[PDB]
């Protein structure tokens, strides 16, 4: 296991390129997550290759489908053995409910299945294209109830929520939270940002930080300096 | 080539299975979709396989993130020389105007790209709880047009949309339909369904069918069947 609330996003597209930077940190150091460009890119083997050299892998997939391909997308991520694994929580009740049955028969081995709420890029503007009504912050604490009352491990959302979450879900509710940038950094397409201080203040139990680490040279470091901060 | 409107989906949790269904066809017979299941399962080497026996594929990862990951994302399915990638239209018009935008340096190479506009397995009471209040048709027209505007080359949806979306987007626009069920064929968790004869009627581009297919007692005389409806 590790202390440090800090999953960092191998987000980038060369395989070599990734691992330079895991080896020469420690699964001690922090987690992992293995999302939509590396895996559409190498797939299953290189998230093995991770947990070879021991880390624990959020396999970051966003599941967002039809009950049944829910379903067994998420038992192949429990096939995988991966330590965390996604789902998107507008895939409605049914969705989710279809996808946490289908890790009943994975026992203790299951992995956590946490549940998207709103993307940390969009603000009120992004979401009112698809005609929702309800602000960033209304609308995901609806998706996030969904989630709750499916039976879902938690959530993934913005820091700038985990207060009010955190209130109405309970401690227990799992947060993981993106959208992070110490001082300083480019926010990007991210919009509801906070720094890595402010999202443990705000008590969230895993921040998901990439370009801050993996855009500087000596990657590695950086994750050392923001992991020190956290003390 | 083939000039099937016929896209079958490969969800298997064996490999071979998928294979030993995949030799009894032929690439002029049918497209191919490897979605979340067997992906999360095989990878990119999968897919691979498939093209290199002839067959247009159709990645179908609905890709549903921050516009920095969807580009990516969408970068790696070119990379990887698919037909038709997919993504999901209520990620916002940023995020599909990035997926957009990271297919120009393909030029020509670059693959289809398809939003998904309201699952073929959500009814308005699925919707609901999202707080959503507009109708699975009304909403998923939002959802295309939306799409449409960012340049996107058609959307997925249900063939109970493909009259109506025919009518308003053009017939340019490209529609692909899951939640085919030829009568006497189990419906599941699919919701907004239409044979495929009814699909082909209705407009749609190209239909998507799973179960029907890949579970009949005899998926290749099932393939030959529809075709030949087709007709
Ligand atoms: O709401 C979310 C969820 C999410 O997974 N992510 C992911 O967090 C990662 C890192 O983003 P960044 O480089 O810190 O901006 C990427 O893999 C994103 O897709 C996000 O940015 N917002
Ligand atoms: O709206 C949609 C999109 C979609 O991709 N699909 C996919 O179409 C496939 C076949 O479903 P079925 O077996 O025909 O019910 C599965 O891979 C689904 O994920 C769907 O059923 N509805």
């Amino acid at each position: 296991v590790t202390n440090s609330p800090v999953v960092v996003a191998l987000d980038y597209h060369n395989r070599d390129d990734a691992l330079a930077f895991v080896d020469k940190i420690d699964p001690r150091d922090c987690r992992l997550k293995v999302g939509k460009e590396m895996f559409t890119l190498f797939g299953p083997q290189f998230v093995r290759e991770l947990q070879q050299r021991g880390f624990d892998i959020f396999l970051d997939l966003k599941f967002h489908d039809i009950p049944n391909t829910a379903a067994h997308a998420v038992a192949a991520a429990a096939d995988l053995g991966v330590w965390m694994v996604n789902v998107h929580a507008s895939g409605g009740a049914r969705m989710m409910t279809a996808a946490r049955e289908a890790l009943v028969p994975f026992g203790k081995d299951a992995p956590l299945l946490i549940a998207v709420t709103v993307l940390t890029s969009m603000e009120a503007s992004d979401l009112v294209d698809l005609g929702m009504t309800l602000s960033p912050a209304d609308y995901a604490e609806r998706l996030a109830a969904l989630t709750q009352k499916c039976g879902l491990d938690g959530v993934v959302c913005s820091a700038q929520e985990a207060v009010r979450f955190k209130q109405v879900f309970g401690q227990e509710f799992k947060l993981v939270t993106p959208g992070i940038r110490p001082q300083g950094s480019e926010a990007g397409d991210q919009r509801r940002i906070m720094t890595p201080e402010q999202a443990l203040s705000a008590g969230v139990d895993y921040m998901v930080i990439g370009r801050p680490v993996t855009q500087s040279v000596d990657p590695a470091q950086t994750l050392k300096a923001i992991n020190a901060s956290l003390q």
